[PDB]
């Protein structure tokens, strides 16, 4: 895959997660989209790194706010925040990113 | 929680997995949706109870199909098929169900 990365999910809904990308080289990246229930935010690399924050609240500078929380069918001891992310490239398929943090309740 | 439901993934895409969702009794619903990512697609229970399929593929009557795939940051040996549920309550805060389902790849 042409993207290395990760989300770090925070323990507390005023800290917000961040999820971090860096982008492997040739086939470079058109753009790259969130999807955030806020709306849609876009991101820009620099020289192929980024760090984003994103807030499970609306309490707060190109913020991105998680969808949810979900209940989950399983287990009744968390929620699901999340939000995707889509890059494209200029040729190939696109790559899409599901982004998932739980949180107690 | 007001709704006894669980997803049953199916292990091939030509196959749709299956929602399945029994409301508790009183307090009633006022409607339920499910985003889809064909558009938002109403669910009526007949007397509290309901299945409903969720196709992979486009191929092919009140039809919805899942949002993906999706990439998982930990694993590269699989992707996530989802939607979600929102069902409104007559007095009370709505209900947001998270419907997930990994298929290999
Ligand atoms: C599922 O429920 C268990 C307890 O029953 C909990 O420890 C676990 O964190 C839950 N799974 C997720 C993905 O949160
Ligand atoms: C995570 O990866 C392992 C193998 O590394 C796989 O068996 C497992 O199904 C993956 N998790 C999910 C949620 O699919």
């Amino acid at each position: 895959t042409g993207i290395d990365w990760d989300v770090f999910c925070s323990q507390n809904e005023n800290i917000p997660a961040k999820f971090i990308s860096r982008l492997v080289a040739p086939l470079a990246v058109e753009k790259m989209d969130v999807d955030c229930s806020n709306g849609l935010v876009p991101i820009t690399h620099e020289h192929g790194f980024n760090m984003m924050l994103i807030q499970y609240t609306r309490n707060k500078p190109g913020m991105c706010v998680f969808w949810g929380p979900y209940s989950v069918p399983k287990n009744d001891t968390v929620v699901l925040y999340t939000v995707t992310a889509r890059l494209k490239w200029s040729e190939g398929p696109p790559t899409d990113l599901s982004i998932q943090c739980y949180m107690p309740k």
